[PDB]
């Protein structure tokens, strides 16, 4: 199971929490395209925004940010991303210490599950 | 085009440990035994420790809210006891409000951050 | 493939009338002056009158709940004047479980039948 | 405005509904690939279900009635349609009287109407 999970958290102006939960609708048809991606939900602790995304390997988390290059300049004005996780396999998160160094990333290494047959993250 | 329906029932919680490093391998010992303590639930989909240096972390997932609920009462005893090897220092629930109207009650004193998933894609065949 | 999020606001209603034939052309005139009354109301994005027969109908689009709040409040003068030229037989209302919510308490009188709207595909550029 | 909107109501057996449910996402997937179906939304008062279905012409609701025949029979067996309205101008539903005459349906001819610019139905 190479599954990794990213988990971006958004600080969103109240002014800006309408067109930002727009723009999650036009994030997710995009997204919807990419073969790797298995999961991506975004969720709202009041003006506190939250995705989690799920992809198959680590190819699939880099092929969503360049994926979502081009929606990312064009909404990166309405909220700012206060932390960004990524959860997964020591050997999966091996490949994305580098490209993602630039999200400054907190990386937690998966060692021990459980799950059913049925969900792998 | 837009497309429009009720999220999935699914809860996942996360607590974040912060570990001393003097109890970092016994902590990790226990999380076998959570592990298999919380493998018997029914309502349990997903339920994995993960760690960042002594930054401990719980990935659980759950068919519903009272499945959350179930987990509380069946690990009830184990957390009394593994009590002192970390402390919680963050714990947030995510899933749909409905759900969560369900938790907010009886997870209060947990200080939970809720969030209320509103937006989703998702693959059902494989994930929740 | 899986996609889910929040329902529009939108609010539908519809007054399904049995007009005495002596009284249908009567009727079909008054109907100008309620879409001409209607055609004010910032709320209200379509105002339609059909017919099968002597069985009149009127689909009433409202971009929310108070929208159709408020075309009561801007419609009573008006209904208790033409009250005599037909019955409502059929009352119903369509939306989302939250704006309903609103609408439960003030519409009792009606004896609406309220559905709630889960699943929906659009095209949001005409149709809301 | 040659739009035309159809309404079936089903009566669906409470052992039924969440499979009903399940179908509707179902029926929303294929209809979806309609070019004349602007809007497709099911409804239910407890176990009375609705769906509101505007197409931009009479064309557009033959097209989705042979689009939609195989799932129809796949779960004709969850519920009964108690009743089908058809709405539109006169000129479009002169042209659906002989095709849908097996519904039964209860045409209501639209005579009178406002309509903002951006709301066909």
């Amino acid at each position: 199971n190479r599954t990794c999970m990213a988990m971006p958290y958004f600080e969103i102006p109240e002014r800006h929490l309408e067109a930002f939960k727009a723009y999650c609708a036009v994030f997710i048809e995009k997204t919807s395209k990419e073969p790797g991606c298995l999961y991506y939900g975004f969720s709202f602790n009041g003006t506190q925004g939250h995705c989690r995304e799920v992809y198959s390997d680590a190819q699939g988390l880099l092929n969503h940010l360049v994926n979502i290059a081009e929606l990312n300049s064009e909404a990166f004005h309405l909220a700012s991303i206060v932390r960004y996780e990524v959860h997964g396999p020591r050997e999966e998160l091996d490949k994305l210490r580098g490209p993602l160094a630039f999200m400054k990333p907190q990386f937690f290494e998966l060692e021990q599950c459980f799950s059913r047959p049925s969900v792998v993250a």
